[PDB]
């Protein structure tokens, strides 16, 4: 090729799209895991849209991500979206450190995203990736659901959603 | 099975998590031809605005399908969500034309839902298909760009870009 | 055929069509009558602006069919509008009295349309039908009038047109 | 008849209860005009407001009417509604145009009912015809979409669609 | 038959008014179940709210038929209204299981009643049932106490009280 | 048992149960004769709205004497709600004629009521009762109603419910 692209790798537009594919993949997780706290064998609303909120915001980053090559210049190409690990997620607790988990892998792949922006000389790539993600918050309340009673309390849990997830 | 159930021959609880791929893959698919006008070589954003904004609606139109299933009594079973077709499309006509062959779609698995529903005794799961789910439009919109001179009448296009979507 | 004709199936469409020839045909009594009661000389102010406005919002009901048809995929097939029974109303339930009568038939004519709604399993037809339109007021119009003294007394009339439809 | 009769000949009347009959036809037949732009295969809406709104200012013109005679003590005969002459009506210019010859019919009725005013000196009849009707309008549309393409540039009856009527 | 009567079985009427004095029962019980709530050795205010507010909305769910009744031309037949059944509830937990198994049973009449309307086609019936009633909110709660300690734990019937029902 | 009981006898306790099942069936009773008048063959729309009015607060009064009974350190022993005598409820004043016929005998009782708090020399059940229900307004009703000629004057009737009952 287009008249825009300068400066911009192949690999770096690969990576773009193996990105929005997992960007997506955890929208559709934290989706997945948004109604289950939905059931009533459950019943743990907030949890659930605090989930769907995150998987509203993870649903975003590839839209934006998308943005990114449609103005870098490159082409998207889109593949499937994947069916998640799990599917009875257990608890609250278990939830959490399972998208504890699933936002590392994601981090991850920017993290080589931009060790690929600076082997390829992108500064306009080797920003823009740097401050959209990061964990630590679902940290935390892993600790905050540890030392409690989760996953037993169930009442460790039905407090845990007032008063940090109100 | 669980607790809230109760006249809910199965059977269709099955089917309630089809619509909920398939009108996901309706929100993948609008999600391609969204991203696809942001494309330099195309640069039509209400284009866009439109298809990522039929996009998130027929997302919802699924979100608000998961919430059927946990309130009848169900259990939400996720599966992969395949890519479109296109991988990038032709025209804004063809992408319209697209659409309505597809909302054809989303709509004959409905149809196709209210019976066996209209049959099987489930006065609710009746209705509510029968609030909220109808595409007529777009159809109309294939007739205003064919008139027009679309799809080579770039001009065509252009126009209705700020006309028919500003 | 239409682009966006789908389950509607010709016995429907040809029976919506003779359903917009009953829906003007009120209007057109409603409005008949609404004009008798303008006549300086039985000048019932209220009955005038009553059916004047059932006239309006019964041709509004025609309007929303028509709406309807070009909705479905059908097509829209106006007739002739037959001129209603008699110009001289009389007075006050009698008219009252026709305009129950009227609206029975208007009432067991979209009975059979949904009656054949169920037939060929159309949701959306048998939905929009039921969502609108009934009749019952007037039930209780006719009875005041009778149980007043109407229409033998003109007092009965005139008190009926202050109290009731003010 | 009447003790409010006066200086109203036969003659006068059935010249009012005939052009009734015409102004009520016209709305009719705008009716018929309106919706045929609400189709999926035409798709044009403010064609479709267009007619609808001529079809109530035509409503109300026949109203006004109704009033006049029993304000003159008259006496109104109804008669039955013509349906049109068209269906298809069938594309944006050849549609005003049969307006056009609508309206330029209406009016030459007007006039010899006026004259019908003038050989009778029924002041308060002519007043009633030189104050609120007549044509003009769609002949400088008319005008303007021949000027435009039309019918051969949907292009234009597309964009006078909306740069004269929305 | 009646004059507004029109496409109402009997057999619809007769079970209607088998449905009035069932919803009448429906409130019947949660006056019971807040006052018990009431009690000095019992001490939930959150609760007696509840089931006091539930009192009031099947009374108006019962009001509901009655109008339809006479609106169907029917004649209202009320039979009396029996007791609770409970006069110790005698947990939170345990009043509502029993408010759960009750709602489930006055559903139950009413898929019974929606499938008699279906069984003669009487679908201004048939609107009547699926648009303002149903449970779930009842299970969702079960959950929540079980999970918590109820009944073995006062402190979580307690700390449910104000965090669900504040 | 209880902690709260004092100076609260047991013919008063049992006294007072006994007249929340008066205070409910007065309740029922004007229930079964709002909707009477709600009839299509009456339809005195405010004798409904009245009736109706009528049969909450004393539905009411109902529920403000079990607050009181747990606040004596009570128990409530609700019983069934036997039936009002009659569906049909003649016309205007017949219905009224019973409503004050039944006043007093909720009236009577409480006036019973009241000589069981004094001579067991309560004086805070002795002054909840004596600053609550009272009764006399339908007397001056049963009267105008009378007056005018009804119920036999349908005209009397329905200008009652105009001048008075709104």
């Amino acid at each position: 090729t287009s008249q825009v692209r300068q400066n911009y790798h192949q690999d770096s537009e690969a990576a773009i799209n193996r990105q929005i594919n997992l960007e997506l993949y955890a929208s559709y997780v934290y989706l997945s895991m948004s109604y289950y706290f939905d059931r009533d064998d459950v019943a743990l609303k907030n949890f659930a849209k605090y989930f769907l909120h995150q998987s509203h915001e993870e649903r975003e980053h590839a839209e934006k991500l998308m943005k990114l090559q449609n103005q870098r210049g490159g082409r998207i190409f889109l593949q499937d979206i994947q069916k998640p690990d799990a599917d009875d997620w257990e608890s609250g607790l278990n939830a959490m450190e399972a998208a504890l988990h699933l936002e590392k892998n994601v981090n991850q792949s920017l993290l080589e995203l931009h060790k690929l922006a600076t082997d390829k000389n992108d500064p306009h790539l080797a920003d823009f990736i740097e401050t959209h993600y990061l964990i630590k918050e679902l940290g935390c309340h892993v600790t905050n659901l540890r030392k409690m009673g989760a996953p037993e309390s169930g009442l460790a849990e039905y407090l845990f959603d007032k008063h940090t997830l109100g």
